[PDB]
């Protein structure tokens, strides 16, 4: 019989995603996460199956992916996605519940960029991975391990590069990902879907966004900001396209950089790399690959 779904045992239900369900659950005595979704959800089931499968895409900073299996109860099939099973949630739930030091700062934002650098990055050969872009990057889909570094997940919107004939996988639909972290080019559809580079800018727009998220739970002697999301103070909660465009592309506002943060080097370094992701200009913004050299120097 079957090696995977079939000898899982499902324990804890850990909540309903934008595809699938997340559970948690034993593997031959190993915990593991599992994403199930309905039959009506193939495709999303399977696109997601299909980038986690891109040759030589595992590296420590992306979530470590097991397999794509069917299951059958009796009655229906359920399509699963199983993977490696982190017990800290989401960089969200992780930067709510708690304050990081300098270190750890320096670890969440380092280990986030090195995952992006690797998605980002072309490696020629015919077990070559193709660049890869994730479409939908925020806090809530980057996982801590327990080691205290991240990890890229919810791969299911990423676009990958055939650097070969210059075209991109999939035909792309315009905003596909969470709007509050949307770049501006993408908020009022100013981006070149037929130039791969501007969905990497993008990425790094959002990672920006996140950085600062981190940054704002730093405590030096005492001192640190509440746990909030970007655009707090500017949006509402599920926030339009609208009311984002107003205040990214017309407004141009960012999120706000603390007074506190020039008095320390490393939130001063954090603070330098956010304003430069946060470019209206995506050719202005940094690399995934500058940004981790950069946090590598200082740590
Ligand atoms: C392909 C796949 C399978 C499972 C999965 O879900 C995971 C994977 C790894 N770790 C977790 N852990 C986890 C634990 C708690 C919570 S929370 N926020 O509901 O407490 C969220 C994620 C979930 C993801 C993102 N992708």
């Amino acid at each position: 019989g079957g090696t995977i779904a079939r000898t899982i045992v499902l324990q804890e239900s850990i909540g309903k995603g934008r595809f699938g369900e997340v559970w948690r659950g034993k593997w031959r005595g190993e915990e593991v996460a599992v994403k199930i979704f309905s039959s009506r959800e193939e495709r999303s089931w399977f696109r997601e199956a299909e980038i986690y499968q891109t040759v030589m895409l595992r590296h420590e900073n992306i979530l470590g992916f097991i397999a794509a299996d069917n299951k059958d109860n009796g009655t229906w099939t359920q399509l699963w996605l199983v993977s490696d099973y982190h017990e800290h949630g989401s960089l969200f739930d992780y930067l709510n519940r708690y304050t990081v030091t300098v270190e750890g700062m320096i670890k969440l934002a380092l280990s986030t960029a090195s995952g992006l650098a690797h998605l980002h990055m072309e490696i020629v050969g015919t077990q070559g991975k193709p660049a890869i872009a994730h479409r939908d990057l925020k806090s809530k889909n980057i996982l801590v391990k327990k080691n205290g570094t991240c990890c890229i997940a919810d791969l299911g919107l990423a676009v990958r590069h055939d650097s070969a004939t210059d075209t991109i996988d999939i035909a792309p639909n315009h905003r596909v990902g969470t709007k509050r972290y949307m770049a501006p080019e993408v908020l009022d559809d100013s981006i070149n879907m037929k130039h791969f580079e501007s969905f990497k800018r993008a990425d790094i727009y959002a990672m920006g966004l996140v950085f600062w998220e981190i940054a704002r739970r730093c405590s030096i002697g005492g001192i640190h900001e509440d746990y909030q999301l970007p655009y707090y103070d500017l949006v509402p909660s599920d926030p339009s396209v609208e009311e984002m465009r107003k205040v990214v592309c017309e407004q141009k506002l960012r999120p706000n950089i603390p007074n506190r943060w020039q008095s320390c080097e490393a939130l001063r370094v954090m603070a330098k790399i956010m304003r430069e992701c946060w470019y209206a200009n995506g050719a202005a913004r940094l690399t995934a690959l500058r940004i981790k050299k950069t946090l590598s120097q200082l740590s």
